[PDB]
């Protein structure tokens, strides 16, 4: 069973669920931020997403809403953390959302990539590992390495604009994404639970759990090494609905053939693996995990091969099994019709933390307040205390 853990931002590091983490884009730069393991293979780092930014990138210049002082204090950070804990509980408490989390957790990044040694599992790129400080039983503070799937940061410059990105590796003077190429990588999220969009199609604000789950679906594409590159299509598959129907059959077919091919390449790679650089990794245990993850068969030789039909089911469940439209349905959260709607001013949700405004089994749509029906708890003309406008 999946547990979402509990912690207070000020609790002490413990080498387990609270650590000082060197984020992957800080590899070897020895900058550490306090991080929290919400659940296996998922960390929350309550900080602003700052990789590749100037500190002046963080003010309004001269839809997009800024505030450079959001998430800078212990109090800010603790509020953000408790909020994320609630949003993960809200996701997990519906069986649809917990299947999402289970798939994300299980979809571990392959221990290597297109430019990794073919016969070795490689736990040593920043695309699969972060460093931490660990506190020895002897009193010494040492530095180690950990495998993970997802790290969730607070937002970058623009508060109400969440992004998901796989780790970029620099290889032969090129940008390379193991999350586009079958292997997957650590995925990183810049996420802001307080600032959600609005829409009509009679005006509604979005439930932040469903913006979270939309982002987790991008994270799932990426763990499966299926992030859709330059098309965007990634955003249409993720939204689902009739929008998915706009990616032509011609493009669905290149994407499908392309992924089929990477998986074949990975099937071949998995067959050669005879050792790992990291003593702590059980070679045969990881081979089974990856057989299971990629849904490979074994041939008579002992080789791994792609069984076409099992690939088609897997692909189908990755691209079509989880969308915003369907998750909204299953959770009773109201959704836009189509990705393409003028983005009305977002709004602030100042208190997700209070069960009278938002709980973890029903969201804003609390039935004891008779706000379940017709999604009244998301209606801007009905549930007037839940939001605030922004300046």
């Amino acid at each position: 069973p999946i547990t979402i853990n509990n912690f207070r931002y000020s609790d002490p590091v413990n080498n387990d669920t609270i650590i000082m983490m060197e984020p992957p884009y800080c590899k070897g730069l020895d900058i550490y931020y306090k991080a929290f393991k919400i659940t296996d293979r998922i960390w929350i780092v309550p900080e602003r997403y700052e990789f590749g930014t100037k500190p002046e990138d963080f003010n309004p210049p001269s839809s997009e809403y800024y505030d450079p002082n959001y998430l800078r204090t212990d109090s800010d950070k603790d509020r953000f953390l408790q909020t994320m804990v609630k949003l993960f509980n809200r996701i997990k408490n519906n069986v649809a959302g917990e299947a999402l989390l289970d798939k994300i957790i299980n979809a571990i990044p392959y221990l290597g990539n297109s430019y990794s040694l073919l016969d070795k599992f490689d736990t040593n790129s920043n695309s699969v590992s972060f460093n931490l400080l660990e506190q020895d039983p002897s009193g010494a503070t040492t530095k180690s390495a950990m495998l993970t799937n997802l790290i969730i940061f607070g937002p970058g410059p623009v508060l109400n604009e969440n992004e998901v990105r796989g780790i970029v590796l620099r290889v032969d003077n090129k940008n390379y994404f193991p999350c586009r190429d079958g292997f997957g990588s650590i995925m990183q999220m810049a996420f802001c639970p307080e600032y959600v969009p609005t829409f009509d199609n009679s005006k509604y604000f979005q439930d932040p759990a469903l913006i979270l789950m939309h982002e987790l679906i991008h994270v799932l594409h990426g763990l499966y090494g299926m992030q859709v590159s330059s098309h965007s299509a990634e955003e249409l598959f993720t939204f689902g609905g009739q929008d998915a129907n706009l990616i032509s059959i011609d493009i669905k077919n290149d994407l499908y053939e392309k992924t089929l091919n990477d998986y074949k390449a990975i099937a071949n790679k998995l067959s050669q693996v005879t050792s790992c650089n990291d003593p702590n990794i059980d070679i045969d245990s990881y081979k089974q995990i990856y057989q299971q993850k990629y849904q490979f068969d074994k041939d008579s030789n002992g080789q791994y091969i792609v069984n076409e039909d099992k690939f088609q089911i897997l692909y189908n469940s990755i691209m079509y099994g989880f969308t915003e439209v369907e998750l909204g349905k299953k959770f009773n959260i109201k959704t836009r019709l189509s990705y393409f709607s003028m983005n009305h001013d977002p709004v602030k949700i100042p208190n997700l933390l209070d069960d009278t405004i938002y709980n973890d089994t029903e969201g804003f749509n609390i039935e004891s307040k008779d706000l379940k029906s017709e999604y009244k708890g998301q209606n801007m003309r009905v549930n007037t205390n839940a939001f605030r406008n922004v300046d």
